[PDB]
């Protein structure tokens, strides 16, 4: 379960296997014909990491249903066999079968979290083939959820039917790497928490290991000064950090925590900070925070969902330019490269699972018994929560877990589905951070089971777009009536989505849907209400940027609710928010 | 010698790209020796990337001088049993590389690779890797910067490019650590080929360091050995029966496996011939017609930085459009792109960094003492390094020595003759050489006529002259191109185009509209299609790209057939139709 980010250390190789791989669409016979046992014949070339759907100009490739095969050569030095050799897949979307020289090494379900496998040294030949089969199919058992049966026409080919509003980008989304550790004793996991009481900042550590050896830990400032250290330690302990500088939103500070175990060496960046919900306040380092930011997507052209590190950096620069302090990983865990950069840059993150589309009625009810047609995602939902927290537990930037986006939480049985998942997240997070689910707009919002479960109420609301469109006076009144209910509960609540589709270059001085001016007026109307509610502690727009979706009559070449275009150009509303967020402090707004 | 680093049974490959520390030089960075300690108060910058567009700061974008990149380098101690090498695929424009505060190497030239061994004794348990990067350009750099060439005093000193693309700088291409055996290893591989009936003879020269035995083997993609010679020394030749030739849009690559001592290296290799004969450009002895573009390495937000998903997209669009070729205007491109073009069957005109060798657009080629251009020495080095890097690529069919130098002025022949001689001496395959000719009133005095195997012309009939008078453009185009056609040698367009803002339209000829771009091209083809010696059309440009700011640059250069995010303008569809009806071979036979 433990999944430390692979790094080059004095004891660990790191070999990136990214590049140009061979690529072949399956036609239904690829497994039967055992394509993984030889070189792919009559194949294409496809960049890795990337989604495969938009690299070529083929609708057949973009809209493909089922499996594809990736393959590359793997000629490695024999001296590596003296170490433990691990193959790490940062993400393969959605499901994967991994083969070395025709031998199946591992399988994985879940397109947005890492997995790894040791390569048995008996399998390594002088020349090797690495084959990765990737499945794109979605249904009532996957996260995200695909629909099954939900002027009629018969489609030419079978297609996935996303139960979610983003394109089903698939492939080897994030890097594949070979890494090594010592064979006989190595570090398997590191858990760090912070204790700030009695005016003494301390780091508590727990170091999980394999084998028998001696453990040591040191904490170092940016400039390399050791501020605490001990040798021949226990598996758990605490270190006092004198003069500790706390990690703050938009003012990051990361210590370097160096761990040694036998010959193994591993360094973990770490920000010291506290998070707690108290009353109607979201407290970071005991100060009342106000979220300013966005729901995002991992979406760029042409790699789709694929890791784009230049654009990760551009995006954080744009958020700081705009005055934002935060974002949510809608609607799946993001790359570790993004998470580590957010730690370095001081961007606060709401870390969300892949659980979007858990809703069969947007008559079989979503949370009916599985044997009567109810949703089949709970078991996997548990695994995603475990794996997400295991990967991201040490990040200062992560302040809250989002268990699901827009599930059927006003329907019968939702509390029963979600209670074990909230209990699991609270059990597994060593920092005991707030947990939430992101609430769909529903007529019976007072019956939303988030009220019984969440530490913060996170609302997706479209007053002025999906209701009251082109009637913002009505939108304001409808917005106030509902948000006054939420405010009456005395707990922190926020917007995690609100927006209006906006095509750059469309304009009107008079309120008109899809124009840049209407996007601004939409936000002004909503803020007239939220700025008067003391328990409203955050605003995250939908969306940071325009992004790709499945095709249909209400998607103008994707979702156009971005403040920025897909190539990151600011609409009128992006300038509106730069001005607004320039006047709102990170702390003490309410 | 600069073989592309690969993972082999004898060679580790460790990519050091990622998030690096980054600091602008404030004028004290060398004096205060920032390279000896962790960079303080630093930003973060992705590597590989140009740094100019990552943030929102004009001071960063328009910075003049040096910046410092840095990262930690904690490497496994048992790599000290190997030879450890740091490869910089490209650092634009000049670099100083430090490990632990010791200067290990320096490099001039922003678009070709360089490397340095790390001395074992310098490696500590924890190491710092610092790269200082200089962006300054002048009369001694390639590309050339100007020096003195309602007036206003600028706020800050800035580079003055003598070229029409933005001066994107930084760690443009990946930084990697690799290893080879210490005692004996392969330094370079040179391959040439000759077709005798259906048997191909591959002549090899394998350069090595140390004492060991050399072996070469040739394998099909599927893995069948088709030739092998052992204990062969440095030079030799072998034969392949019924060889599959590499063809434009029908690539075929063999795998050439070399062993020397414990060292092992695999080189993909396509077999093909290139020859100019009469007015024909012959590939595998058939008259080729170039269909394609001048490109740039340009995407948002990495600028010039390696972008492998976009490289794959661009080739896909090229094949969608019916193109077969492009030119690496105006600098060598990434090895990753060049290796993909070998794999995909895209023909390349490989161009040096020599753009802006022109002081009168004092004479350009006056003596250095008298203020003439100071680039010839570095120009020779760029030619040497470019051919050393790319010599084995089947996709490279022609070398371009310079873009739009002052070749109609006195001294030009004297400047270029040693460079053409150098290129022909160093290329084992003896491929055609050209320079790319600037539009010029005295075109019959262009020294390309005395030097080049192919005359490659940049012409803007209907844009920079005869704008909005395409009937006059056609007449003036015909008058000049009938001269070039009378010389009997192959010639082509390497640039022709018209700035076009997507979304601007008119039914009636109007510059900057999508329709005018089409009519501009239709008018030029009316002439070129009638000219026997005209053997290729490469538009300017594949896609819109960033330039310096100015009154004629509508947020960069808009002559792309595609926008910067690779969307097709009307003229992109026009060329898809046109190239669908023109064969790669035998159009003008
Ligand atoms: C089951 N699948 C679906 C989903 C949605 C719709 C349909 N089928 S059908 C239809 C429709 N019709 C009404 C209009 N009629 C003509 O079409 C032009 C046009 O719609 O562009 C109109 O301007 C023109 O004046 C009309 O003569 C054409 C069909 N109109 C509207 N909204 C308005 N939505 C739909
Ligand atoms: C040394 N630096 C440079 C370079 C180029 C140019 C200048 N300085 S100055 C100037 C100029 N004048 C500027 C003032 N201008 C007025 O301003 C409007 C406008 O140009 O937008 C016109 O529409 C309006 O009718 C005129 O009253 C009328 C001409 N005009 C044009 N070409 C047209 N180019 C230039």
């Amino acid at each position: 379960n433990a999944m430390l980010y692979p790094i080059l250390t004095q004891s660990r190789m790191l070999i990136d296997l990214s590049g140009t791989w061979r690529f072949k669409l399956d036609d239904g016979s690829g497994f039967e014909k055992k394509w993984y046992e030889k070189t792919l014949d009559d194949a294409q070339l496809m960049p890795v990491p990337s989604s495969y759907n938009d690299i070529k100009e083929s609708a057949d490739l973009r809209d493909h249903y089922g499996w594809v095969f990736y393959q590359r050569d793997l000629n490695i030095p024999a001296y590596l066999k003296t170490q433990r050799i691990v193959l790490r897949f940062a993400a393969v979307t959605h499901s994967a079968k991994v083969y070395v020289n025709g031998t199946l090494l591992c399988e994985h379900k879940g397109g947005f979290l890492p997995f790894e496998t040791e390569i048995p040294e008996n399998l390594i030949r002088d020349e090797n083939l690495l084959t990765v089969a990737v499945d794109n199919r979605i249904d009532h058992s996957t996260l995200p959820v695909g629909r099954e049966d939900e002027f009629p026409y018969t489609p030419t080919k079978k297609q996935n039917k996303p139960n979610f509003d983003f394109f089903n980008y698939c492939g080897i989304t994030r890097p594949v790497k070979l890494y090594t550790t010592p064979k006989d004793a190595y570090i398997s996991d590191i858990t760090l928490t912070s204790s700030l009481e009695n005016n003494t900042a301390r780091i508590n550590y727990k170091i999980d290991t394999k084998g028998s050896a001696h453990t040591a830990i040191g904490v170092y400032t940016k400039q390399g000064v050791c501020v605490a250290q001990t040798e021949n330690t226990g598996t758990e302990g605490s270190l006092t950090i004198e003069n500790a500088v706390l990690w703050e939103p938009l003012k990051p500070y990361l210590y370097e925590v160096k761990i040694s175990f036998g010959e193994d060496r591993y360094t973990l960046p770490y920000g010291i900070r506290s998070v707690a919900v108290k009353g109607n306040k979201f407290l970071i380092n005991n100060k009342p925070f106000y979220f300013k930011g966005y729901g995002k997507h991992e979406d760029t052209f042409p790699a789709g969902r694929g890791l784009n590190m230049p654009m990760n950096a551009k995006d954080i620069s744009l958020m700081k330019w705009q005055g934002a302090n935060s974002f949510r990983t809608s609607h799946y865990p993001y790359s570790e490269e993004m998470m580590r950069l957010c730690d370095e840059e001081g961007i606060v993150v709401i870390d969300e699972t892949t659980a979007v589309g858990v809703h069969l009625n947007f008559r079989v009810n979503t949370f009916d018994p599985i044997e009567q047609g109810g949703i089949r995602t709970q078991s996997h939902h548990k695994e995603v929560i475990k794996d997400l927290i295991a990967r991201d537990k040490n990040h200062a930037c992560v302040v809250m877990w989002s268990i699901a986006n827009e599930a059927d939480t006003g329907s019968k049985g939702a509390y029963e589905y979600f209670k074990p998942l909230f209990d699991l997240a609270r059990e597994l997070d060593p920092q005991k951070r707030p947990c939430t689910l992101v609430s769909l707009q529903m007529v019976n919002y007072k019956e939303d089971c988030t009220i019984k479960l969440s530490d913060v109420f996170c609302l997706n609301r479209y007053y002025g777009w999906y209701t009251c469109g082109a009637d913002l006076q009505a939108a304001e009144k409808m917005c106030r009536e509902e948000l006054e209910f939420w405010n009456s509960l005395g707990k922190p609540f926020m917007y995690t989505e609100y927006g209006a589709d906006t095509v750059m270059g469309l304009h009107d001085t008079t309120d008109s849907m899809f124009t840049e001016e209407y996007q601004v007026e939409y936000y002004k109307t909503n803020h007239k209400v939220t700025d008067t509610l003391d328990c409203f502690i955050g605003e995250q727009v939908w969306n940071f940027a325009d992004f790709a979706t499945s095709q249909g009559l209400i998607r103008v070449q994707g979702n156009k609710k971005g403040l920025f275009t897909r190539d990151r150009k600011p609409k009128l509303a992006a300038h509106y928010f730069k001005e607004r967020w320039s006047k709102i402090p990170d702390f003490g707004y309410k």
